[PDB]
């Protein structure tokens, strides 16, 4: 079997992706992020706290002639944004562009943190990272990708973000004609949950490349590149005013200067990230100063290659029995 499904935008600086999700007898349609940050999909739903709902579509398993109580079982997750959700769990038939598993695990959230209330965008996550991170107890749960891997084609899913446009996920199978040039394969640790991979080093601009080793996960669930501190200064430095501003929390450049690429390294290949890709726009309404979307890493403790990287590429999450990525320009 294979899926396909359109990924977009949820706000015009591309904040994050939403893609349809159908859930239960009759379907019922939420729009879901799509985290291979994360092992859990969860769901607003009729369960979730009436004031912690605001505009989002929930799922109510009620209506769902296939949806059944998984009995004692709990979820309880936080972000490294700070934000959380936690709740109850169903099984439920779960499908996403066509490929449909059955008895997956539907956690509905019973409270979500005001971060979530405030983005009636998106209706639940859906986590793409490793199952040994699923947060359902006492029984962990498995991944829509795990629970559908055998019976795909191949056992792999694709991101395919836009920038400044809707994309695609594909499941269990690569489209060729999605990327130019050929893929270049990485090695991945899963020892931390995550697509954990190391890149091979970094270029500003039309500079030459620096050699190093730069571990991190593969995050589409993260807006923005987290480096650590030093590539981070090297590429801002680069740009007329640039600043880390501590009561912003970040680098903030001036919205009036044309950025610089960023160009990283996927083995003897390399990625490119246009300038334009790096502007997250004035950071309060009106603002001449704007967010930048290269970040240091120093207080996260990992490394992150989330949406401004991985937009940039054609990305395979290759989930064979020892898995891989692969990153092709497109």
């Amino acid at each position: 079997s294979t899926g396909s499904a359109t990924t977009t935008p949820i706000d015009s600086l591309d904040d994050a992706y939403i893609t349809p999700v159908q859930i239960g007898t009759p379907a019922q349609t939420l729009n879901l992020d799509f985290d291979t940050g994360s092992s859990d999909l969860w769901v607003f739903s009729s369960e979730t706290t009436a004031s912690e709902v605001d505009g989002q579509t929930i799922y109510t398993p009620s209506k769902s002639t296939t949806a059944k109580l998984l009995s004692g079982a709990t979820w309880s997750i936080s972000y490294g944004d700070g934000s959380s959700s936690s709740g109850d769990v169903y099984t439920d038939t779960v499908s996403v562009g066509g490929l449909t598993v059955t008895g997956q695990a539907v956690e509905s959230a019973k409270k979500v943190s005001s971060s979530f209330t405030e983005d009636s965008t998106i209706d639940g996550l859906l986590g793409l990272a490793f199952s040994t991170l699923n947060t359902v107890s006492p029984t962990q749960q498995k991944t829509f990708f795990d629970n559908a891997k055998a019976s795909l084609d191949s056992p792999v899913f694709t991101a395919d973000l836009g920038y400044h446009a809707p994309g695609t996920y594909n499941f269990g199978f690569i489209d060729t004609t999605a990327y130019t040039g050929s893929i270049t394969y990485t090695a991945v640790s899963t020892k931390q949950g995550f697509w954990e991979w190391t890149s091979t080093g970094y270029a500003v601009g039309s500079g030459t490349f620096k050699s190093t080793s730069i571990d991190g996960i593969a995050d589409t669930g993260t807006t923005l590149l987290y480096l650590p501190a030093t590539v981070v200064s090297a590429y801002w430095a680069q740009v007329s005013g640039a600043k880390s501003s501590s009561s912003v929390g970040g680098y903030v450049f001036p919205c009036s200067a044309t950025l610089p690429s960023f160009t990283f390294g996927v083995g003897s290949a390399r990625i490119v990230i246009p300038g334009d890709y790096i502007d997250f726009g004035p950071i309060s309404t009106g603002s001449s100063s704007c967010f930048g979307g290269i970040q240091s890493s120093a207080g996260i403790g990992i490394n992150i290659f989330g949406d401004v990287a991985l937009k940039a590429a054609f990305v395979v999450f290759n989930g064979a029995t020892t898995p891989t990525l692969g990153f092709a320009s497109k």
